[PDB]
DNA sequence: CCGTGTGTGTAAAGAGTGAGGCGTATGAGGCTGTGTCGGGGCAGAGGTACTTACCTGGCAGGG
């Protein structure tokens, strides 16, 4: 069913996951990105010919959208509003701390966080299919220091 | 040249107060009634200069 809000930002209606996994899928069939294979002259012109089948515009049309839409380094200069933060804040950072090794607990909830994405399985016969609907549930850690209380601690799991 | 002895980041506890919203409880209002008791008037004992008049002390005689 619909994820339909229940409250603004904190709930929604009670959903079947089932039938809302089915929409997705229905809605995504045929031209949906669920393939999960990974980005690799002639196949330029198969692109071409794609493009203007789907957008009902010609070949040359097709070739001039791919050529003008095409894609378009530390340190900064010539500022903006959120790069001036920025700045201010490397340089301030730069007057502060002599040590500008990242921090233990950053790279900790990083490296949790980046520790088996981008890993493919090696057997390849248990591997998902497409609209297999990954529920990121995050469990509450049981109380057991008082701190726990305050700020509830968990740990989040991707079933 | 590899031991070790001290520093440092930065969010993580650890308290340490403090704050805010919400939900439940309370109240106030006539109403009407009935026992009662402090109460609150209620009056009540009960305790500036000059002049004239009057009083006092004294010494005097009298008997």
């Amino acid at each position: 069913n619909f994820p339909e809000y229940e409250l603004p930002e904190l709930n929604t209606r009670a959903f079947h996951v089932g039938a809302f996994g089915e929409l997705w899928r229905g809605r995504l069939r045929g031209a949906g990105d669920l393939s999960l294979r990974e980005p690799p002259a002639a196949d330029s012109d198969r692109e071409d010919a794609a493009v203007a089948r789907d957008l009902d515009c010609s070949l040359e049309a097709a070739a001039e959208l791919r050529a003008v839409c095409g894609l378009d380094v530390i340190p900064e200069n010539t500022d903006l509003v959120t790069l001036g933060v920025r700045k201010r804040f490397l340089e301030h950072r730069e007057e502060t701390i002599t040590i500008d090794r990242a921090c233990r607990q950053e790279t900790f909830v990083y490296e949790m966080e980046s520790h088996a994405i981008g890993k493919k399985p090696e057997n390849s016969a248990d591997m998902i299919e497409e609209g297999e609907l990954i529920l990121s549930v995050n469990i509450l850690y049981p109380v057991i220091f008082h701190k726990h209380k305050e700020h509830k601690p968990y740990q989040t799991m991707l079933v």
